[PDB]
This record gives C-alpha cells, structure tokens and sequence, in this order.
C-alpha cells in the first residue's frame, strides 16, 4: 500500500545523532505541530542515512523544518512507539 | 502552527466499529494495514463526523481504502500505573476518505 | 477521486489580489520549486479566507507551504492553464 | 530547495501509450480522471521501472494511485504562439499503485 506522512513543525530539542559501526548516522528529533484556543501535537521523527547527517547538523531547537516519511510502530522494552521514519524514500527541507 | 498530514492506502483489518455519541455524532474506529516488501504496518484510524457514518456503512474487513488525516497521540496510564501512548490517524472534516476498487 | 498538490517554494512576484462579483477575495501568485538548478514555476490561486491572508502576508521572495487541487481552466484568448487551487479544502502556511 | 508533490486517485481515460527512447527506457503516457459534480482531467507520464508497469497492467477505465511532481513544458504551436502543458511526472522519485 501507501504509507505517507508530511509534517511541517518546530524541532523541540537538539537532535540526537548516534552512529552505527557500519558508519551510518541515525538522528532522532521531536517535532511540534499545532492547530488553532490552541493544541500542540508532538511527533517522534527518526532520520536515517544522509538526511540524518543533514538533520543532525542543520537542525536546532526551534528550527522550522519540513519532513516527509513513513509511519512505523516499533515494539521495545512492552511499550510501543509510532515513529515517523525519514530515509532515502523520504524527504526533509529546512525552513 | 504547522502541517500534520497522513495519507494511507491499505486494507481494512476488521469490520468497523461505530459509536454514536449522546449528541448524535458518530465515531468509527478501524485498523488499516499497509505493506512494503513483506513488512505490514498496522495503523489505528478513527473517523469523526460525516466520514464516520460513511466509513461505518461502507468499510468492511478487507476493504481497500484511501485515508487522509492527521496524527494524534493519546496518553493514558495503564493498569500497572505506567504511562502509555497510542498514536492514531484522525480523519475528520479536515481529512478525506475514498472507497477503492 | 483524489486530487492533491503540496508545494513548498518561494513567491515569484507580489500577490495580485482581486475580488469576484461575490466580493470573494482571490489571490494569484507564482511559486517556484527547484529540483536537483531546474526551477518549476507553479500558478497558484487562493480563495476565501486564505486569499485574504496570502495578499496580507506574502511578498516577493517569501517561502510558502501550499496545499490544494489541480484545476485546468479553459480560455480562448482555445487554450488551457493548469492551476493549484487553494480554497477551503486546502491549506497554506507562511514559512520563514 | 522546495517541495513539488502531487497525489492522485482516479481512472485512466485511455489505453496507456508506451514508448521507448534510444536508451530503450520506457515512457508511458495516460490521462487520469479525478472527480467529486466536476471531472478534472490530468496528463500523467511514467518513466523508468514504473513506466513498464503502467503499460502492462493499466487499461481504459482502471483506478490507480499515482504520486509524482508537476512539470509544465513550453512549446510553440503551429502558430509560432507559445503554449503550455502541465503534466504529472511519475519516475523513480514517484509512486504508483494499481487498485482493486
Ligand atoms: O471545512 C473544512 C476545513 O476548514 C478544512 C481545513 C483543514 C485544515 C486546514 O489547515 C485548513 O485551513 C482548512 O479542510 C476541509 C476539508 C474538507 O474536505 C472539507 C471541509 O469542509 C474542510
């Protein structure tokens, strides 16, 4: 099928970049979207590949960024987290 | 102030479930599968307003459907006491639904 | 069916804000998106509340997100112009 | 520097015309109808791997999901007068899905 997320919002904190011994950077952020009384929505966005390098270097707290990715719910130690995964199939644009 | 948009095409995982609020407004919950090659991602999709009556009347298990909505993450304490979060795709007047095939 | 366009780019000139016989507000812009150098120019038309805002807050050079629908309009002077219509079914957001 | 995205769900208006460049790579053209009443007709062109698939599995009146980007091409008609044609390009950066 089709699994597509498009966000424009504000980065809630400094990007967390870690490296995989196969070299590849991964970059996690929080991104805030709000609709207007006003209510904010927080999104867990995970960058992979070169976009992770670009993200983990250009983005800061309060950055306005455009993001295009896929929804992925992952199980971990049970807790579930639905992250927006942004890889070569996705896109990002600094605003 | 920003943009919060989800577009899914996939297959309904079970018959829908429609609830009528005391006011008369319908709320229709479904699960929605999307596949990449094979990983299947299961999505929680909730319809409000006019689209909830149409989703409930027309979506059935195995229906192929297009969905446009927004991401909403609901927080709740589990019976163990611990925080939990449930991210849903909300389809309301600002979203869209089309029955496919 | 489904007819959806999402754009992020820069406003080409300044918004041209006219009104209709309704008194409805309409706001035309051109909007440039770049690909990897090559620049695509989009003709974008706002209606209703979003047209008033586009004229109020867009200037030449300002960075915008727009969401709308493709409309191929006909005119004779026999032609065709494809437009991204951004009305109550769409969205716009001032970036930068 | 920007974002240029079109998403459509509709019905192919004709039988896909498939063509082949001197590089052999596939180029297939269709129309696609979207409608609410009002019917909007779209010029969609496929390239690369997705051009090959649009040829075999799309027919007159078939429903399809397409994801691509807008491209307007300029051409002088047989008047010398400028004309424009806006298409939806669906290449390796786009997406397509047969429905049903
Ligand atoms: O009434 C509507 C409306 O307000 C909006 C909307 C959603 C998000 C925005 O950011 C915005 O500016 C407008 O979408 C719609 C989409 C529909 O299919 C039908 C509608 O009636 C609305």
């Amino acid at each position: 099928g089709v699994n597509k997320v498009i966000l424009v919002g504000n980065v809630g904190g400094d990007p967390e970049t870690r490296y995989m011994p196969n070299g590849n950077a991964v970059t996690n952020i929080t991104l805030a979207t709000s609709e207007s009384q006003e209510r904010t929505e927080w999104h867990r966005v995970v960058f992979f590949g070169r976009l992770a390098e670009i993200a983990g270097e250009y983005l800061r707290k309060g950055s306005q960024v455009y993001v295009e990715g896929s929804l992925r719910t992952r199980k971990w130690q049970d807790r579930y987290t639905t992250e927006i995964v942004v890889d070569i199939n996705g896109n990002m644009q600094l605003l």
